[PDB]
């Protein structure tokens, strides 16, 4: 047997076939398996070797992922699935993977039933330093295992400290993963993982390279048997697709994409003067945090100017030269000094990690009561119990914390509390009014978060705005969102270093603005329904994490 | 001079009338006087004899006051100023203070100017144990100067702990009095007290009458000199009334009649249910506060036919029998053992005074951040930051304050942690959809206060709910606002005593709802735009403060 003899003979046996059965059973957070030395070691050292010689990759980055990728339509890669001429060993590869032999083995560990021999569907990608694949669960059209061949160099051993390992995410509920994995396998050559698809809870990610390694993998997927095939029955994949494909989950969504509304006397100010004028007083209250250029007649002329023709702004050196040096040091202080949590359960008041990972992952400070949604209960207690930002009140916890730690440079909160100091700027009623001034819109509601995207953990995915439907028949309230970012990053080398964080506004050139994070630049987006955003995946090897101050307002013309 | 020689001596001197002219202008908090003996002793003897004998006084009470008064239109009473026949002394009493000579003397000593001869302006009232009459400033057409002449018994002293003294109020800001006055004066027979009305400031009020003894007064006023008389300007009584006549001043009201806008989550459990079920877990939950009568399938049967039938509900025994009974030991033990802030300086966290006096005083917990009013710049700065509740905030808060002091019979905040633990019942998603099954309505909004209504302090006035006018154009939502008030009034004699404190809704028989405190009921009134509500003065012969929590809500048709 030509196809057996190509791989490992330890598979053939009934006993190492029935104990990879028992670990696939007993494998945590669901079901999954390895197998070591798998194939041939000449046939896969050959296959290696064809794919350097063969195959170039294009780094290919979206908000999800950053993969070097072999994949193009045209095939200008060298790879044609149709035309494996240049590469006979892959073809070889392919030929036994898809065999009756190994998908009968297959198919028996896994419990996943019959497989489709001719649905072959094999991906060729390489990860390099801060490549990545964030949260998903492969669950698309008839794919029923997935599986990925590892081919790093063969003759060295790839370590967990490398990165790129695969890890595997519990699930708090059906379609909610929990916000950190539980398992992860450090890949090596010729080692395979794979799992059944699981709709709802075969949440997986690829842990982003570290190093400057290549981590060469065949990724794949067994399919449903087709017509003709053993195993096949009519209809079977219809319902599959449809029962995967046909909005209560967004209650688990944290944190909420809601704003309250102002409160009359604010309303008021904003009409009263958009039916021109800031007092002397009023311009010193603005003068205790913004720079003195923003502020004189002829810098605001120019931002009402440029938000008149670009329905944006994108302001340089926002904040003064007090509250600039004060938040720098701070920040500074706490990145270099102090320890980040890294696991949802250790995260502590004023912070709450952002939930679900596949939607997004980052800390944020809302000024609500303590949060740390470890189980379905604790979700539905906050459900059941909404509650409003209170600033004031945060700090005050605060320093109740620290006057009983002792207010160390290891713990202190001098960071949380000077940003929650600028956050209650923003929300003052004079703030509004200068953003009313600059806009000639007129705020009616607010959302203020201060957030923190940490190195290698996170990020969030392309999203629209959320509409206050409550207003959508008002016809004085326009039918856009303005979003304000107030960026306090203290750290350099994103753009050289392609580090991450940075934020993307585009249309669904369609890119509006696409900004590494920097220090002291406050961006502001009139946005309509159609505009995605995001903040790209942080990078490891970024020197701190994105710092940000998160702003958003329904507004009526006014 | 037969007019002269009714008045004592005293006040023809010239040395007294600039001693007392220099008393008026050195007075607080702003300029008043007062002259004892002023008249003839036998002939004011002898008007109060007139009085005694002549004119029969009837009981009236408003929002605003409770007075024996004798000013009906057909002068049933017995007192007609055009015809004075039973009571010439009277007469001969109204002829001197009106005279001339008099007036000479008065415009002189209130630097008021000229005073009208013959627009006379008098009446005749008497103030029996519970009678008061709330903050006002005397601003009425075109009154020039405000007397009182006091004619309790002659050979009687009156006493400070018999109440009925006029209190005079200093001000924050121009019709912004503060919550608290700074004089008082205890009348006496043949005793005059005045002072020149004063647009913006002349805010007094007479002091509840504590025991069973009759306070007689004659009240007037000196009016701007009309037609014909000595001092008469063409146009400038016109001029002083529209000057007094023609929403800035709604800045300065505390608490703000604003709702909070509920969560998306919310809002579809409310809209799903409502497009008739609540589960068992949900039914438990409800269950936790709520008596079992008000759960059951016929009890909320009845209760929705009541609110269909009448658009409110007045359920007696809301609470279970177990938050009742912890409720009303709480309660019971701060009335009772506990010493009640009566100044606004001395209440603290996380009570606020409800402001400015001549529109409502009482104490509140609204789950904001700590104020106290003192000054116009305290005002300033919460409007220029506004917060939003948080009741676990301020439920933490308190635990901090109470483990600093002891937490002691004396100075516990037993009944405030279980009044806000009963907010944040009535903050609950499940009990919101409790409501919605109940009317029919889907609640989009709310606001929820704690409040306390002091004996001998706190009232509110007649006044219609506030439409949220973000929402005005959303043709779902009702021209309505809905009121619940839960009552938690421990003490009983409120209506045999006639205590005040009685919850009163009226149509713009026009009453609605009279309802004495009681212990453990919900009201609940859909109101439309002109349905008026006030909580009467509560008498100091109340054994207990008013007690309730406070609630509103926008709704829909659902
Ligand atoms: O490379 C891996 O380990 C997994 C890649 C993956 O999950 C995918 O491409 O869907
Ligand atoms: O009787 C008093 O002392 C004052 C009465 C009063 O202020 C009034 O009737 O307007
Ligand atoms: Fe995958
Ligand atoms: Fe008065």
């Amino acid at each position: 047997d030509k196809i057996k003899g190509m791989f490992n003979p330890k598979i053939w046996d009934k006993t190492f076939q029935d104990g990879l059965k028992k670990e696939i059973e007993d494998s945590q957070p669901y079901n999954w398996g390895t197998i070591h030395e798998l194939v041939n070691d000449d046939l896969l050292r050959a296959v290696r070797k064809e794919i350097e010689t063969e195959i170039h990759f294009t780094k290919k980055e979206t908000d999800i992922y950053r993969v070097n990728q072999s994949g193009d339509l045209a095939n200008l890669s060298g790879l044609d699935w149709d035309d494996l001429s240049r590469l006979p060993n892959l073809f070889k590869l392919r030929q036994i993977l898809y065999s009756k032999q190994y998908r009968d083995f297959f198919g028996y560990v896994t419990k996943a039933g019959k497989l489709s021999g001719s649905k072959t569907d094999m991906s060729i990608n390489t990860y390099t330093k801060g490549c990545h694949l964030l949260t998903h669960d492969d669950v698309i059209g008839s794919r029923r295992i997935s599986f990925i061949l590892y081919l790093p160099d063969p003759d060295r051993k790839w370590k967990s400290h490398y990165g790129g390992g695969l890890r595997l995410f519990p699930s708090i509920l059906p379609n909610v993963p929990h916000s950190d994995p539980s398992a992860k396998l450090v890949p090596q050559f010729n080692q395979i993982a794979f799992f059944k698809v699981l709709p709802g809870f075969s949440f997986h990610d690829v842990e982003e390279v570290k190093v400057d390694k290549h981590r060469l993998s065949i990724q794949g997927w067994y399919h449903i048997p087709q017509v003709g095939e053993e195993g096949y029955i009519p209809g079977e994949e219809e319902a599959w697709v449809r029962n995967n494909t046909s909005n209560v989950l967004e209650d688990f969504e944290f944190p909420k994409d809601e704003r309250n509304i102002l409160s009359f006397h604010e309303v008021k100010h904003f009409e009263k003067m958009l039916k021109v004028k800031l007092s002397e007083a009023e311009f010193t209250y603005l003068s205790q945090y913004i720079s003195p250029e923003h502020l004189s007649s002829k810098g605001i002329e120019k931002l009402q100017k440029q938000f008149v023709e670009n329905s944006s702004l994108q302001i340089e050196s926002f904040l003064n030269d007090d509250k600039s040096e004060l938040l720098k040091k701070v920040i500074k202080q706490k990145e270099l000094e102090q320890e980040c949590p890294y696991h949802s359960k250790d995260v502590k008041a004023p912070w709450k990690t952002a939930i679900p990972p596949h939607k997004a992952r980052y800390l944020y400070i809302d000024g609500k009561e303590y949060r740390n949604f470890q189980t379905e209960a604790d979700i539905l207690e906050a459900l059941n119990n909404n509650d409003l930002p209170n600033f004031q009140f945060t700090k005050d916890a605060i320093k109740i914390i620290s006057d009983a730690s002792g207010n160390s440079r290891e713990n202190n909160f001098d960071a949380e509390l000077a940003l929650i100091d600028l956050a209650v700027f923003h929300k003052s009623t004079i703030f509004k009014k200068y953003l009313a001034l600059l806009t000639s819109l007129c705020p009616v509601s607010e959302q203020i978060l201060i957030r923190r995207f940490r190195p290698g953990m996170d990020f969030t995915l392309a999203t629209k705005c959320r509409f206050n439907e409550l207003l959508k028949s008002n016809p004085d309230i326009i039918d856009a969102v303005l979003e304000g970012t107030l960026c306090l990053t203290p750290s350099a080398g994103w753009e050289s270093g392609e580090l991450g964080g940075y934020e993307l506004y585009m249309m669904d050139d369609s890119v509006l603005i696409n900004d590494p994070p920097a220090w002291n630049t406050f961006n502001l987006v009139l946005r309509d329904e159609s505009v995605l955003e995001f903040v790209k995946y942080v990078s490891w090897s970024a020197k701190s994490s994105r710092w940000d101050v998160k702003m958003k307002w329904d507004v009526k013309s006014c």
